[PDB]
């Protein structure tokens, strides 16, 4: 598995603030955008876009406040982070589209796909942002962290001076080890503690117990979307996982329609890190079905 980030820079003004994204491939077809989540950056994608760039364009940006992007003073709400990757998408002059989708990408890319179903030619995702109706539907093992990290006085500690998401939660969603090569890139863009609000307002605005009530309603509604659409689906799983287990995913893909799933094998939430060929290759794969 490759530690290497072989891509040129890319940037382009948003909103007032200059994003940064990957962009590689042909010119001459439909292109393919790859949405990075918490704690992550485009570097997630860096071994599963090779699989794709010879055939499409591949688009991976950096999320505002994260990886290369700037880093203006905000809240980093989930709204923040709508109204930047609407922006971007306008920017790029995007007409037509497939997602690849993770984490809080997911989440950015089924709200886009909702408001913009005619423009989404197909979604491939992998654990990703879904409604918590309550604590029991959340990982036992890390419950308390991420009831923890829900506070204005243990959660910002953690987060924020000590780092925890990066130092501990990030290696952790991963079966494999890291190693210090990749960690490195991971910690690049937080070295700095008052750059890390992200961080901390990412789990803050998770869908779990009824809290926000504005996510909860939001996700519910582009799940309910994701049943009705027909728009073809690529699901990655992997075992035990974190966000979707696998008895999930195994119902998620007959309920949905026009899903394929996809076991990517051992697996916690960063699945990339895991099996970043076989995603790739399948991506690849599926792509030419389309
Ligand atoms: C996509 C958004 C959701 C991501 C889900 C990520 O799940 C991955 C697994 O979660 C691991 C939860 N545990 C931890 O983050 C850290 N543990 C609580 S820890 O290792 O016991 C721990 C405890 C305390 C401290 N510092 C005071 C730690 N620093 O690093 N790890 C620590
Ligand atoms: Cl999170």
């Amino acid at each position: 598995i490759g530690t290497g980030f072989p891509f040129d820079p890319h940037y382009v003004e948003v909103l007032g603030e200059r994003m940064h994204y990957v962009d590689v491939g042909p010119r001459d077809g439909t292109p393919v955008l790859f949405l990075h989540g918490n704690p992550t950056s485009s570097y997630v994608w860096r071994n599963i876009i090779p699989h794709v760039a010879p055939t499409h364009r591949c688009i991976a940006p950096d999320l505002i406040g994260m990886g290369k992007s700037d880093k203006p003073d905000l809240g980093y709400f989930f709204d923040d982070h709508v109204r930047f990757m609407d922006a971007f998408i306008e920017a790029l002059g995007l007409e037509e589209v497939v997602l690849v989708i993770h984490d809080w990408g997911s989440a950015l890319g089924f709200h886009w796909a909702k408001r913009n179903p005619e423009r989404v030619k197909g979604i491939a995702f992998m654990e990703f942002i879904r409604p918590i109706p309550t604590w029991d539907e959340w990982p036992e093992f890390a419950r308390e962290t991420f009831q923890a990290f829900r506070t204005t006085d243990v959660g910002r500690k953690l987060i924020i001076d000590q780092n925890v998401f990066i130092e501990g939660t990030l290696p952790m969603g991963v079966v494999r080890p890291l190693t210090e090569v990749e960690m490195d890139h991971y910690r690049e863009p937080f070295l700095n503690p008052v750059d890390r609000e992200p961080l901390w307002r990412f789990p803050n605005e998770l869908p779990i117990a009824g809290e926000p009530a504005n996510i909860v309603a939001l996700v519910e509604e582009y799940m309910d979307w994701l049943h009705q659409s027909p728009v073809p689906k690529l699901l990655f799983w992997g075992t035990p996982g974190v966000l979707i287990p696998p008895a999930e995913a195994a119902r998620l893909a007959k309920s949905l329609p026009n899903c394929k799933a996809v076991d990517i094998g051992p697996g916690l939430n960063l699945l990339q890190e895991d099996n970043p060929d076989l995603i790739g290759s399948e991506i690849a794969r599926w792509l030419s079905t389309l």
